[PDB]
């Protein structure tokens, strides 16, 4: 018998999440037969990767950051690498892939196709990782994703003292205040210390309230990845209670995707905004360029997982459920998203595909599950 | 001794507006003391144009609808005419020119560059016209702008019976319901009966609440202009009392521009939305494609006039006043507009220009006044 209310105890909620996740795993694996149980892939918590497993994933990402970019130079002058190709299409489409009916599915297809690049162009044969925020909400610096060792996605940014607070503005609502974290400078430890962020900033929120924005964020702007790990943000938005809340208290797709992303004006940024802004720095604090932070892919692995859990809890009603339009917060107004709506990743990978073919992890081009 | 509170009598409010406009005229001509009294242009009510002067203007617009487009085909494949060049750039920039700090200035520059094309490519030597909404709020079908004669911008459209209401949505707020007008179909008469609208639809609101959106609204879609004149929209949002309230109750530029465009959630679409949607039809009900309705230019003449009046009531504080950001309703968040923000019209006409050179009708490229 599944839980129905999220516990306020962290240990309790974590066990509730396991139960629901196991429920969804059972639902997926039982119904599967192109995708079969025999060729079904499994995505796992970063913490369950062995040291060699972690290093194989990291090395494949590094490979992508070394290979020439496919995007025609005249459409994205700043692109240099295959990794940049994914950042550039995200930047290019930010205003029709967040707070839209396509947000969840687009990102599902996005990370799938990023995974395909690792496998087909960088000889990656491991499992797709996800970052379970709940386990790190008490100390982000100790997260295996961000501890700075050679099995992490590099570490914190170097310490910059006396940083003012972050002030997140959307529309005309009052700013959401956030502390600035423990870093702020370049990330100079771990396997990405030599990584060059090449695109943006498009809309970079800064300590103190300012926002930096390039004239054209697709032009060349080589610089260091910065971070300022902010545990306090995870403590507010990404604890195991908040994760289970999101799954159990959302009765339709609208409430789920909006609770996940944060209801504008509500004071909360959800698990999705909480994971992003907990990284801090650059592009961590830039909704357009966020894939430029290597932890993006683990973050959205967990996003896709929580959606997949929520879907499988009431499959018949939820698998193909869509709500919202084709424009950011429906500004300007645009038609409702439908199963016939087509999305694409530009020159990053793959091709145009209908929403219809993205709603199940065991259908269309998808054949995977979460453990 | 100027009015300070708007009157509810349409007769008194009309005289109040006349006093405020006459004050603004005095202020501007006094300021003019390369803009001089000897070269200052006067923009005038369409109702003040003689029959010959009206036909002179219409014929120049028709000339622009026959001259070949400048836009590179690969950027706007549906463009055919110089008129299309203006429609195309508006479509392309709609999301950064409405509910932005640049809204008022951008449209001032837009209609001036349209005037440039009339004067330099179609031999126009007359005055720029404006549509005084308040004088037609009692019956739009008798408006000299919309009466369907050879001195109108064409008139009403073919009858469509038993139409549903227009339902205007923005972000989350409940719909503003508008009646669907006394027409519906292609214009039946007047100078633009055979005029072909080539771009869009991009986001065309329809009777009953649906919206039509082309996959790419910059590709070729030749069709008639449709109209459904809606006097009740003018009665609700564009009477002389509503015009005077906008001017006299707005104590800063944020409030002025937002009251003009309609505050989301307020139930009102302001004089700006009222003028647009009162035309009904296609592209009248399409925020991206609206310059495709030939009355657009007279509508935005009045918009600019009302801004000019408001500026001249306190020039020291209002001449150069700006508020807002570079994105529609600041979704997603973007930096504040400043006097150094640059706007441009693509290939429609002219070069890039900074906000600081747009704030006065008697500075920068501008040397005109309203009577
Ligand atoms: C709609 O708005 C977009 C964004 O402002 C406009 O995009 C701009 O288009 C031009 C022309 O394609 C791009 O520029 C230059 O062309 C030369 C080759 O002649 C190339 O070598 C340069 O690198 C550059 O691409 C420009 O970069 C591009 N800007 C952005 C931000 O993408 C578009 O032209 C507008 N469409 C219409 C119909 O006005
Ligand atoms: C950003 O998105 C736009 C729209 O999807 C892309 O524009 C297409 O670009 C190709 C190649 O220049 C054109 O043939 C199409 O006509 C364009 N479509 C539209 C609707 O304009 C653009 O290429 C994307 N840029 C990147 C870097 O992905
Ligand atoms: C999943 O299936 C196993 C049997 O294969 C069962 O023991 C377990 O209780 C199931 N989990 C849930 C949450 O139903
Ligand atoms: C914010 O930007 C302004 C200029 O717009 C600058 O003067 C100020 O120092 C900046 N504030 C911080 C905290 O960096
Ligand atoms: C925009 O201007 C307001 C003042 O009206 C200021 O408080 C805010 O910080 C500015 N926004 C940014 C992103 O700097
Ligand atoms: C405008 O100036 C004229 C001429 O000086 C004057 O007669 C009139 O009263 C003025 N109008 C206003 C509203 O100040
Ligand atoms: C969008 O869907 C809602 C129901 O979720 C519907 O009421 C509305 O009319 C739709 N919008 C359009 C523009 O058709
Ligand atoms: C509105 O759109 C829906 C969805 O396509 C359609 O079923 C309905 O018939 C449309 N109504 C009108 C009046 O066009
Ligand atoms: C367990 O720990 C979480 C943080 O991970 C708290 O938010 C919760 O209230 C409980 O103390
Ligand atoms: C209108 O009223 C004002 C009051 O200040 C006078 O200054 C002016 O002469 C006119 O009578
Ligand atoms: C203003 O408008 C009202 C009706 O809207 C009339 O009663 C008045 O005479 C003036 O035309
Ligand atoms: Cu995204
Ligand atoms: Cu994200
Ligand atoms: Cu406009
Ligand atoms: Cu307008």
């Amino acid at each position: 018998t599944l839980p129905t209310t999220a516990s306020s105890s962290t240990a309790v909620a974590s066990s509730q999440l396991d139960q629901l996740a196991n429920f969804a795993y059972n639902v997926t694996t039982d119904s599967v037969a192109g995708c079969t149980l025999q060729n079904l892939r499994v995505r796992r918590d970063w913490r369950a990767f062995s040291k060699t497993q972690k290093k194989d994933y990291i090395n494949s990402v590094l490979c992508l950051q070394k290979l020439p970019s496919r995007t025609p130079a005249h459409l994205a002058p700043g692109a240099r690498t295959r990794y940049d190709d994914f950042v550039a299409t995200h930047i290019n489409q930010t205003q029709i892939i967040h707070y839209t009916g396509t947000f969840l599915a687009w990102h599902r297809y996005f990370i799938y196709e990023f995974e395909q690049a690792l496998r087909d162009e960088c000889s990656y044969t491991g499992d797709y990782p996800y970052w379970n925020w709940g386990a790190d909400a008490d100390n982000m610096e100790k997260s295996q994703v961000f501890d700075g060792s050679e099995t992490s996605m590099s570490g914190n940014g170097e310490y910059i003292p006396n940083q003012g607070d972050i002030k997140l503005l959307l529309g005309n609502y009052p700013a959401i205040d956030l502390p600035p974290g423990s870093g702020g400078g370049c990330v100079t430890s771990g396997p990405f210390k030599d990584y060059k962020l090449n695109l943006g900033p498009a809309a970079l929120s800064l300590p103190g309230g300012n926002m930096t924005a390039a004239a054209n964020p697709l032009t060349y702007n080589p610089r260091c990845m910065k971070r300022s790990l902010t545990t306090e943000i995870l403590q507010r938005y990404n604890t195991f209670p908040k994760i289970v809340e999101l799954i159990l208290d959302s009765d339709d797709i609208w409430d789920f995707q909006m609770t996940m992303q944060g209801v504008p004006g509500s004071g909360s940024i959800g698990v999705h905004g909480g994971g992003h802004y907990s990284m801090g720095g650059d592009p961590g604090r830039d909704v357009y360029v966020s894939p430029g932070d290597t932890a993006f892919w683990l973050h959205h692995g967990m996003i896709d997982r929580v959606w997949w859990i929520w879907q499988n809890l009431d499959l018949r009603k939820r698998q193909n459920a869509i709500s919202g339009t084709g424009t950011f917060m429906n500004n300007p107004a645009s038609p409702n998203t439908t199963l016939d709506t087509v999305i694409d990743l530009g020159y990053a990978n793959g091709g145009p595909i209908a929403m219809r073919d993205l709603m199940s992890t065991t259908a269309g081009p998808f054949c995977y599950v979460y453990l």
